[PDB]
């Protein structure tokens, strides 16, 4: 079995393997990629995402949210708070604000410290979850608006046709913007890509392990658990390395830079945070392996996670038994 210790792999394709994304996934995946839940790639040093940068800071940001935390430093909960709108120019100068900028640091070691040490003292700005793309029309390789579609692969797969779109979502973090633990819809893949600013540090354990972490948060959040039996998937749940490590889960942590993309895979638990003002892209994709995990991802049916219209059609293919319930907690 390839990286039987599910250590997380960094790939640096040429510009001639970079132009086949399914192949090149299918290809990490006979490393054995997949078995960390997380894998960073590498653009080959002739690809650019776009030209520039110099002309983003019109973008709005309709709804920025104030991450407002609860709990002790190590576990933690947060809730969105939805501020007034703002556009990328009006978010970056807040992000370099003395009042929410980085902080003085060593390294990134010294930095993920502060952050778990302080995050909960803080609120930060998040914007999050806003469609749209900032890869150029004319870029052809790992284009993350022009992937196959989830849509697609399951009627390759599986024969169905169904109705449902696939589009990508930007991101404009500052510092100490966090992303809760979680896996993906439908244990679907993820593929983000760090367009500028500054990095984003990642946590994942293994797909294989992923039931340990849930056993733990049903521990450490209780309420939260008896309310819902997915509860992982309201998305507001942190655990620190620190408390990790006492709790014997297993996990990797890393740091992705500009320029670097990342995949998350089926069922690959993951958090992080923003070291300070950046832009990320992200988008769902699926591949034949992803089907079988469709098929048994959990869902929140309390009413709390409140996904996506092609979220729909996904539960009613795949798991026409849960459909009935979850449609009750989505309407
Ligand atoms: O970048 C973020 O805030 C969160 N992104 C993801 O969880 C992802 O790409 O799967
Ligand atoms: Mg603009
Ligand atoms: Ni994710
Ligand atoms: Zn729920």
């Amino acid at each position: 079995a390839q990286n039987p210790n599910c250590n997380i792999m960094i790939f640096h394709p040429t510009k001639e393997e970079f132009n086949d994304f399914d192949k090149y996934i299918a290809y990490m995946e006979s490393q054995g990629a997949h078995r960390a839940g997380l894998a960073k790639i590498i653009p080959p040093k002739e690809w650019k995402a776009r030209e520039t940068y110099d002309n983003i800071s019109e973008i709005l940001i309709a709804t920025p949210l104030q991450q407002v935390a609860s709990g002790r430093a190590g576990v933690f909960t947060q809730y969105h708070k939805k501020k007034k709108a703002m556009t990328v120019g009006e978010y970056r100068h807040l992000a370099n604000s003395k009042k929410y900028q980085t902080p003085p640091h060593q390294n990134f070691e010294d930095l993920e410290r502060k952050y778990w040490k302080n995050r909960i003292y803080n609120s930060p700005i998040y914007g999050a979850d806003i469609s749209g793309s900032l890869f150029d029309e004319n870029t052809k390789q790992w284009n993350l608006g022009h992937l196959g579609t989830i849509q697609d692969l399951l009627e390759k797969e599986c024969g169905v046709v169904i109705e449902g779109v696939n589009t990508p979502y930007l991101y404009f973090g500052m510092w100490k913007t966090t992303f809760a633990w979680h896996t993906e819809d439908m244990d679907l893949y993820s593929i983000n890509y760090l367009h500028l600013g500054e990095p984003k540090t990642w946590y994942v354990v293994p797909p294989e392990h992923g039931q340990r972490l849930e056993r733990l948060a049903r521990e450490l959040f209780p309420g939260s658990s008896r309310g819902c039996g997915a509860f992982l998937r309201h998305k507001v749940a942190l655990i620190s390395p620190t408390v990790l490590k006492e709790n014997g889960i297993p996990f990797n942590r890393i740091t992705q830079e500009a320029g670097e993309f990342m995949v998350t895979f089926p069922y690959g638990y993951h958090a992080g945070f923003n070291h300070g003002f950046n832009c990320a892209e992200a988008i769902n994709f699926a591949t034949p392996r992803w089907i079988d995990y469709g098929k048994m991802a959990s869902q929140c049916s309390c009413g709390e996670a409140r996904v996506t219209f092609s979220m729909d059609a996904f539960v009613r293919i795949l798991q026409p038994e849960r459909y009935d319930l979850w449609k009750r907690g989505q309407d």
